[PDB]
DNA sequence: GTTGGATGGTAGG
DNA sequence: CTAACGCTACCATCCAAC
């Protein structure tokens, strides 16, 4: 069994170096302006020589104009982003028709079937890569081991532009000194309450009797956490379902005014069912962002699908529940569909 | 004594 | 306006309703 999985390198700092070349070789950085005040708003993503001074997705766009002020700033065209995505996941296609899209960037192949080895599955990386960097001047990076997980930690270490294989020789070698926290899922929080116990490699938990680690990051996390390292850790390539979309967006200025609420809640039911399309979603939930920036929501889920108007209907109605038991003031307001027939 | 809905925690692109 | 986007998926915890 062979994974081989691909994720774009600094993908809409690089895209934007495609459509201009001008920008090559000196800092780029992609925004997500709010537009409640000139600059207000997060990074999504900047290139390698935009990350060399300190600028990452997530970070506010003011944090990096005051460390970088004289780079390009472009704002986020996730639509064009996404013409890029789709025409490169069309080409994975090509080598495999098992495929499992995870992100707008990424996504995982089964080559089981189309190779014998990983010396084969290597030069298969090699086309893969060649393929997209002629049919879309994109570079990727490849990463290709027995499973999901361990061809998605071969690809972080080989960022970017990389190629790695992970052996079933190497997988013994790093389930026993790579660090817990560089595996995927585990995060700042866990990999904090994870030096707790001592626990400092993927194959410390296997020192750690189930009973304490099981009531201390949870069910689910513990029995991923332990396969890996007891390496019996096996999820198939299979193709996901969208199960939610949404919208959420930033108001002029925070609120609790209900009618002045009300047109940016509107904006975001509108886009949703546009972004929707066919699917009829069974569940309404609105999403409201406070002042110290706490996300609170209210839902419901009903028996027959929701149309547009109950939609309308329904989120104010959830706004007011809202409003009713947060005294902060509001500052984003969104919705999100799901449980879709 | 499940389950599954409501709200929130955590991770990640 | 005076910093902290916008998405999504999976899981944990609570409590009613069966
Ligand atoms: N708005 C927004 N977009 C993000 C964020 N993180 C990632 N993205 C988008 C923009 C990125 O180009 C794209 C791919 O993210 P990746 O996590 O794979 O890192 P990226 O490709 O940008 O650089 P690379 O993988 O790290 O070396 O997803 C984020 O926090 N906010
Ligand atoms: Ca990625
Ligand atoms: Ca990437
Ligand atoms: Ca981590």
């Amino acid at each position: 069994g062979i994974v081989l999985f691909v994720d774009f390198d600094y993908f809409y700092a690089q895209v934007e170096e495609v459509l201009n070349p001008s920008l090559k070789g000196k800092p780029v950085v992609v925004c997500v302006f709010s537009g409640r005040f000139e600059d207000s708003g997060a990074v999504a993503t900047a290139n390698y020589e935009a990350r060399k001074f300190g600028v990452k997705a997530g970070i506010p766009i003011v944090e990096a104009k005051k460390i970088l002020p004289n780079a390009v700033y472009l704002p986020m065209r996730k639509e064009v982003y996404q013409q890029v995505s789709s025409r490169i996941m069309n080409l994975l296609r090509e080598y495999s028709e098992k495929i499992e899209i995870a992100s707008i960037d990424e996504a995982y192949l089964d080559i089981s079937d189309k190779v014998r080895d990983y010396r084969e599955a290597y030069n298969l990386g090699l086309e893969i890569k060649n393929k997209i960097l002629e049919k879309e001047k994109i570079t990727v990076t490849v990463g290709i081991s027995k499973n999901k997980v361990f061809a998605k930690i071969a690809a972080d270490m080989a960022k970017p532009n990389g190629i790695k294989v992970i052996d079933d020789e190497e997988v013994k070698r790093l389930i026993r000194e790579l660090d817990i926290a560089d595996v995927p899922g585990i995060g700042n929080i866990t990999a904090e309450k994870l030096k707790k116990l001592g626990i400092n490699k993927l194959v410390d938990t296997l020192s750690i009797e189930f009973d304490k680690l099981k009531g201390m990051i949870g069910e689910a996390k513990a029995k991923y956490l332990i396969s890996l390292a007891r390496d019996e850790y096996n999820e198939p390539i299979r193709t996901r379902v969208r199960k939610s979309i949404g919208r959420i967006v930033t108001m002029k200025r925070n609120s609790r005014n209900l009618e002045e609420i009300k047109p940016y809640l509107f904006r975001a039911i509108e886009e949703s069912y546009y972004k929707l399309d066919k699917r009829i979603p069974k569940a309404i939930h609105v999403v409201a962002v406070t002042e110290d920036l706490d996300i609170v929501s209210r839902g419901r889920t009903f028996p027959h699908g929701i149309s547009k108007e109950t939609a309308y209907s329904e989120s104010v109605k959830l706004l007011q529940k809202i409003l009713e038991e947060d005294e902060r003031k509001i500052r984003r307001i969104g919705v999100r569909f799901s449980k879709f027939i």
